[PDB]
């Protein structure tokens, strides 16, 4: 809304207080009993979401969530394999996957 470019830098500086305000992802266990992807948190919080719930993960294979890497701003988590990101924040949000496949991939709930 304000009249500011790139100097404002709103959006970096997000990322690196949600670090501080929220958690950092330090670990994940793919769970294939309960069949979800446990996000363990720097506070040992496990987030519990399913693969068919996340966009990273829509139809992918249990070997593919066991080689897992944390995400490039630390916040969430980067599946290596599949080249996908599932943001930290987004799942405190609700925000599982980006607006568009959110919208157009619509959850059966």
């Amino acid at each position: 809304m304000e009249v500011s470019a790139n100097e404002l830098e709103a959006a970096s500086s997000r990322m690196e207080m949600l670090q501080r305000e929220y958690s950092t992802l330090r670990s994940v266990q793919y769970r294939s009993e309960e069949g979800v992807i446990v996000f363990i948190l720097a506070n040992d919080r496990e987030l519990k979401f399913r693969p068919d719930d996340l966009q990273a993960t829509y139809g992918a294979t249990p070997e593919q969530l066991r080689e897992i890497e944390i995400s490039p701003s630390g916040l969430g988590v980067y599946f290596e394999t599949l080249e996908e990101d599932v943001s930290l924040i987004g799942l405190l949000e609700g925000r599982r996957g980006s607006a568009k496949w959110m919208a157009e991939h619509p959850l059966a709930s």
